[PDB]
């Protein structure tokens, strides 16, 4: 595995698409999880869960690495149902407005109990539910998460 | 459309995933194009054809410029078939034995006429048509190219 120095990391981003897997997650009321992004990219939006694959770390251990991180529960990837290949491409960077982000995204589809997501206390009005119609009402909702929810949107996705 | 130079594509290939595009391209006689690994990583191998995917270029495009560069005939990406995400790790690299290669792989499947294809004379021996039943027996063709005729192989793969 390999996490980044700011410089080494700033210079990938600028240099090459990252991969990440994102994570469509549904509780028991038939609501959506959503995380608020207040740095960069894209600072003020809403976004459903995920995080980037590290050098040398295999999909199933990113899985199992980053749903503990992003929920506060491992979970394997057998517990997710794959939702398709997607691009996020963003105007900024982690670091300001010098360069572009590029993802190469992986989805995955699954269910938990809002009881067991573990996350730091302080960090608990970081995240809100949402029914599919309300995430797609919302002003606040990034297009990238929107686009999950959107018939119009699955076209053409490798996997779907 | 950004295409790196040695030293920051060294810096990538050292700190991150490459993202690429495989094709399993079969003629009319079922036998499958193959192609000799002239250079670092895993020199000598026979592999399916394929590319990476740049900084800032869609999955679309950069199907359209891998098949015409790697087949000498340019599709668009709804030719092929998605046939999975697969992970290629290597232990060396373009430039030496420093550090390892690691690909997350778009595998795509689709049939051609041999004719059409841009390649060079059989007597130079850089290029192979063969079936599966040949190419699983051969040592000489890449585990990650054989993975893809394999059923065990297949198993766990997202998208397939
Ligand atoms: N220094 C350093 N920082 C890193 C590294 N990897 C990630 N980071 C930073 O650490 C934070 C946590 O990132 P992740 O959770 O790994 O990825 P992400 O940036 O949150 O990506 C997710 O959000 C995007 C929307 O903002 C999504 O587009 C993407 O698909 C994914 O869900 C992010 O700010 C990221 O820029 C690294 O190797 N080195
Ligand atoms: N300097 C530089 N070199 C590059 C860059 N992108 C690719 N290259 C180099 O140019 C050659 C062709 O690259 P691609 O055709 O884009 O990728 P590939 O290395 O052929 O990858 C294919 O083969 C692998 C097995 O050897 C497969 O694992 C992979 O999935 C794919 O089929 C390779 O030697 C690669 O090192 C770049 O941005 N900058
Ligand atoms: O570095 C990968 C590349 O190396 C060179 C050639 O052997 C290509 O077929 C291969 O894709
Ligand atoms: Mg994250
Ligand atoms: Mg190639």
């Amino acid at each position: 595995m390999m996490f980044l120095r700011q410089e080494d990391f700033a210079t990938v981003v600028r240099s090459t698409p990252l991969v990440s897997l994102d994570f469509i997650v549904e509780n028991s009321r038939g609501e959506f999880l959503l995380g608020k992004r207040t740095n960069r990219p894209a600072q003020g939006y809403w976004f459903v869960p995920g995080g980037r694959v590290q050098k040398d770390e295999t999909l199933e251990a990113a899985f199992e690495r980053l749903t503990m991180a992003e929920l506060g529960l491992r979970l394997p990837i057998t517990a997710g149902q794959f939702y398709g290949v997607w691009q996020h491409f963003y105007d900024d960077n982690f670091s300001g407005t010098d360069f572009t982000t590029h993802f190469v995204v992986l989805g995955f589809r699954f269910r938990v109990s809002e009881e067991e997501l573990l996350l730091p206390d302080e960090q608990h009005d970081d995240y809100r539910w949402l029914t599919s119609d309300a995430l797609l009402a919302s002003d606040n909702v990034h297009a990238n998460s929107r686009a999950y929810f959107l018939a119009e949107k699955r076209t053409g996705v490798p996997g779907l």
